[PDB]
């Protein structure tokens, strides 16, 4: 517990042109790529073969997989600039507005803005527009520039809301059988959206269109991670109000998705990252 | 060093029926997949992107990043028996015979043999046949079935041989800019099989056909670990010949290819599995 992580909306003009940078400094060594590709590789990985689960989606493993993803990202920001963590986006307030789309996380000296129907919705403000970003595709190359369309489809129109967060932290059960996108009674299904979806995380990614709308190459725009330290946070807010459960499935889900089976791409398990202050960071709501 | 990985043909029964046995509770506990999606993720991590160089293949890396790939294998499978090695098929030995195809590797206690041309080429003799052993396609889905055709390309009719072998161990440099496929005089790429191909390396992968026929779902057919073993073996031989050379390239090539880099999917630099002995095994002959 000595990181932190802040809340965007929180954070010094400074600490975000350094955030930004930090990124740049990724994507221009080729570790920013391997990011991308990761999250994709887990997408391909069913558990089992056949299923609609696969390491990293639609089951159990969805929390602690990306809990281990932002925690590696962190560590590689860090090692270009020790002062640098991830900060988390607090979507649920930004919904708050007439037009969220006038949040200052989506400034031009921070993530840039929505994408510009003439072209294409390609995004042309801020550090990460075309031209001096590039996105891959799903076969790994290059694929032309970030695009994001806001609250453009018609399941979801808008962010989630603070009651879609507090109702989700109110559900005892980590996760329930059959470990997938049909459980009820579930936080991480909730969580994750499908609990007569889309809601939350799911919405999210929906709502801001673009790459993050379609899961796989989702990481291209640097906004991924923002959402997830997020999705993480409130995970880490259940976990300390709900002291006494504990992940399931302990034993006998899906090879993949138990206690102490290994996630795909990794050899880490869910009991590694059980504890986040274990792994050495902390949400700024909690100081 | 003292995991021994030995010749196939040099295995007892036992040895076969403990290797064999081993793969399939890999497989049943579904740790065996993970090593098929990891080969086909490597395939599409591209160094660069945009360029025909990949995290596993047709570039420098490609053979510490099988080194390193068989080693967690290998590691798996003394998970669960600790007596259990991974043997190599020597390719160049099978390549002297009338019909490799009956060569013991390919026994109904071993791999199983050659595809049944009337079943489209479903293998359907030994413990990965058919019904047996369920394969998966590069989206990660059940595949119905591993497929063998030996020797039915054109292109690649027939084995590479003990010369060809022996011509590559001569070969001073691991590599050469550009790293790529088109690289002149590099040990790497002719042993991957780019020189005047396909030859080598990749001439196995043509030869045996069905699911090895396509580099990323190669992982499918257990040969292809054994064949790896060889591929990993001659490189070993290399690199006591000529032991004043090292890996190449050591800075200025892409990222993933250099001597400290990561090898996606993994941690892993080809630094790290230089010296195979010191990752605690050694090949029969040695
Ligand atoms: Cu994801
Ligand atoms: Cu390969």
């Amino acid at each position: 517990k000595y990181r932190v992580r802040k809340n965007v909306l929180h954070l010094t003009d400074t600490e975000k042109r350094d955030f930004v940078r930090t990124v740049l400094i990724l994507k221009e060594k080729g570790i920013y790529d391997r990011y991308i590709a990761w999250h994709g590789a887990a997408g391909k990985f069913h558990t089992p073969p056949g299923s609609d689960r696969n390491a990293a989606h639609m089951s159990s493993a969805f929390l602690p997989w990306h809990r281990e993803y932002l925690l590696r990202f962190e560590r590689d920001l860090q090692s270009i600039n020790p002062e640098v963590t991830l900060p988390y986006w607090e979507w649920e307030t930004d919904a708050q507005m007439q037009d969220p789309s006038q949040s200052q996380i989506w400034s031009a000296d921070f993530m840039g803005g929505n994408g510009n129907p003439i072209k294409d919705f390609i995004v042309d403000t801020g550090p990460f527009a075309a031209g001096r970003w590039t996105t891959i595709d799903e076969q790994g190359n290059p694929s032309g520039g970030l695009k994001r369309n806001f609250g453009a489809t018609k399941e979801a129109p808008t962010l989630p809301t603070r009651d879609d967060v507090l109702n989700a932290l109110k559900i005892t059960q980590y996760d329930t059988p059959p470990w997938d996108m049909t459980s009820q009674n579930s936080f991480r299904n909730q969580l994750e959206g499908f609990i007569n979806g889309p809601q939350l995380h799911d919405r999210v990614h929906r709502w801001v269109g673009g790459q993050m709308g379609v899961v796989p190459t989702a990481p291209n725009d640097p906004v991924f991670f923002l959402h997830h330290a997020n999705v993480d946070r409130i995970w880490a807010v259940w976990q300390i109000i709900h002291r006494n459960q504990n992940y399931q499935p302990m034993k006998n889900g899906p090879f993949g998705q138990n206690f102490r089976d290994p996630m795909y791409p990794w050899n880490t398990t869910p009991e590694d990252v059980m504890n986040h202050r274990k792994l050495g960071y902390v949400y700024d709501i909690e100081l």
